[PDB]
């Protein structure tokens, strides 16, 4: 427990204040007090002055030096769309698409979660990995079940993680085993931000409506969360344009609205906190919705290459003022690594640049921004989420590239032969690191992981 | 060392036999002696027996049990294609496409490893690694420099792995500190196959003729090294229709010829045993010569993809007979893993397949062919490599779902809630495994890896 301690991280830190580029700070310390970054000096040659000098109640027992060649600091990885209750059928899926893949594997394994002794091993088993990958803020689907995912809400606050934690809405078209009625929906939703706000009561854990998508949710649920939404200030997040044959079911199903985005709008669920998952095949007036009403997009590359989805078009959306921020959409996706998503979001959209053109290249500093501070700015949690900056919040990994088992190699001789940049060095991270290089993990400023 | 020692693996054994099945054989005994598998008898009760009952002239003092619930033997990985002089330049290339990368990065890099004591350290390392991610075979593409090509092969027999080791010939369009003459590229090349088929000579250790590209080299060149290839029966390896810029140019350079597959068949190169590499954008007819002449192709999905260079047309380069194995292409590819290859292969198939049909996706199955029998018969030693099969090579590797650090995980109770089929532990494996779970290698019936 590091409150009421000051903290000063002196390294190399590394983040992406703006799409496109890396800021690489060597040398530098950083001022952490109860969980919020007080400083950032570039060429500290004295970390515990910089304290000292930043607050004069403070001693040099007050303070903690954190002591960082191959190391940096980089934010927390933010996962914004991630299915933990899914998680046992990562990797499997088979040649099934989306509609097939929720019948045969999804809707199952939810229902399954309503044993707790299963939930609370898959949460505990999510909530530590995403944490060993990185993932220091995740806005989660649950399932349709009040106590699991009050229980997702405990242990989430129990381990340290930042979450939102949504229980999901259904009331049509499931199956009767998994399915609830309208106004269990609504009221368990009820219930659920309710226990989240005021008995969990912990500011890393906050609750997110969850209609699952148009097709689960009836128009009175819909505008019943609406207003829950509007009235108590919450987080919404759902899918949106994901897959041709949804889209035409939607089509299908709300005959009155224009456009699949056009239902979440009528209804009343497109507001600056709704986070959109996929969006891939949106109209250019879908995308102008979007972009009226501020919601935040969840690119989600693993799911929609693995679910033969589509490629979303994330620089056309970025180019909208759209804020875009990367998800691993377990189990659709396999992985639990947002650095794995961000490579994949980099290969997506050089997919999409073979035939649109380079514009839609992401490169490896804007995936990186997409898998931080593109999050945060999602979750809208960008002022003090996504990079280390003064007032934010210290969501922090440790990456070594010569931790054991890495990865990324380097030669003494790379660091007249050609020499590696720390940009580089950051782009062997990006596409050969994984969980190996993530040693140690901070939310607000706590220690909750070391490898 | 293992040979005159009567060897039987006991466990389950996984492999590909034919494109889409996945051969899952428990409780098998495997024999293995001098490299070469003896027998497999499924539902063994007694391996040493099994050993004594096939060779009378055995006793229980000449057999070695080699004891495998989470762990499975699979063939060793083969790549088809992996510049290994590249690696230092894993996941540096930037937003650049190949003629960019060749200039900026790979002659820098691959002139540098002419001071024998950098290549050494690259060739022990990416020997090693690939090892380490269960790569048993692979077909290296070296550097110009003869001496340095020399000292890979002979690491390459020292370690264990079984390789093609090539001289890269360039005596055209190359800068002037990186370029060879035709007389000594050819030469070169004489001498480099002399010095593994009659010094080195190690049935692990074959040389292979390595035309660059088609840019790189003179007609007069590879009319000399077809005339080499024909009366020496050697290998061939070259890249081909791979990025649009580069097939314009060879169309520039070669105009006297129908397409960039023309040229090398004009002048031939196009051989039972030439490994072509990428061919994405091939023609129907330039496909059609491929399938005539028998030749390999190298799939480099990451590369493909990284590079922006295109989507190659597994499915249909497979759908005509043309056999297909996979590549890392170190380093335009960042990896050096056949299963993270193979997993972007899966990706690469479905982005095709947004657009073509279902019929263009790959099936886990499919990719692990491709990752292991495909290779061999790209290699044309598929008689010999891809499966465990009798008097097939045991190049192998122990997969431990389980090992440390693993990130394939599976919960007890997925061994009413649903259960994991072995196909599905496979395909966890085939996306969230890594080099982890790879805990020991054998290449020829030797362990030449252990984590
Ligand atoms: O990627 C997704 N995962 C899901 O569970 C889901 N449900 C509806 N639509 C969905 N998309
Ligand atoms: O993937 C590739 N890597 C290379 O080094 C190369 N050279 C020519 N063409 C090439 N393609
Ligand atoms: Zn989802
Ligand atoms: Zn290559």
């Amino acid at each position: 427990d590091k409150h009421g301690k000051f903290l000063v991280f002196f390294g190399t830190f590394v983040d992406t204040p703006k799409l496109g580029e890396l800021r690489i700070r060597e040398k530098t310390s950083v001022g952490v007090l109860n969980g919020i970054i007080r400083f950032v000096n570039r060429n500290s040659l004295d970390p515990v002055k910089d304290c000292l000098d930043h607050d004069s109640s403070l001693s040099p027992e007050d303070v903690t030096v954190v002591d960082i060649n191959n190391s940096f600091y980089f934010p927390g990885f933010v996962d914004t769309h991630n299915h933990v209750s899914q998680y046992p059928n990562v990797g499997v899926f088979g040649n099934s698409t989306l509609l097939d893949w929720l019948e045969k594997y999804t809707f199952p394994i939810e229902a399954a979660l309503a044993n707790e002794n299963i939930a609370r091993e898959v949460y505990n088993k999510v909530i530590s990995k995403t944490l060993s990958h990185g993932t220091t803020t995740v806005a989660y689907y649950n399932t349709i079940d009040l106590k699991s995912t009050k229980l997702l809400a405990q242990l989430s606050s129990l381990l340290g993680q930042r979450v939102l934690v949504g229980k999901v809405c259904m009331d049509t078209n499931g199956p009767e085993y998994y399915i609830e009625d309208t106004k269990t929906s609504f009221e368990s939703t009820v219930k659920v931000v309710k226990y989240i706000r005021e008995t969990i009561c912990d500011p890393l854990v906050n609750p997110i409506v969850t209609p699952r998508f148009a097709p689960s949710c009836s128009r009175e649920l819909m505008q019943q969360l609406s207003k829950l939404v509007k009235d108590e200030n919450i987080h919404v997040q759902t899918h949106l344009s994901e897959n041709k044959e949804e889209i035409q079911w939607v089509q299908d199903l709300f005959p009155e609205c224009e456009s699949y985005t056009d239902v979440y709008d009528k209804y009343g669920l497109l507001t600056e906190k709704t986070v959109l998952a996929h969006c891939i095949h949106l109209t250019d007036a879908e995308a102008r919705v979007i972009k009226q009403r501020r919601c935040g997009i969840s690119h989600c590359p693993i799911s929609n290459s693995s679910l033969t989805s589509g490629e979303c078009r994330v620089r056309w959306l970025l180019d909208q003022g759209i804020k875009v921020g990367l998800g691993t959409d377990v189990s659709a996706g396999h992985s639990c690594s947002i650095l794995t998503t961000g490579r994949q979001a980099f290969a997506v959209s050089r997919h999409l640049a073979m035939r649109e053109t380079d514009h839609a290249k992401l490169s490896v500093s804007e995936c990186l921004f997409l898998a931080t501070m593109g999050g945060a700015q999602v979750l809208r949690m960008d002022e003090t989420l996504g990079t280390f900056d003064v007032g934010k919040q210290f969501d922090a990994q440790m990456i070594d590239t010569n931790a054991p088992g890495s990865n990324v190699d380097m030669f003494h001789w790379q660091l007249n032969p050609p020499l590696l940049t720390n940009e580089d060095i950051i782009a062997k991270w990006f596409f050969n690191g994984d969980d190996r290089n993530t040693t140690k993990v901070w939310v607000a400023g706590q220690q909750v992981y070391q490898i």
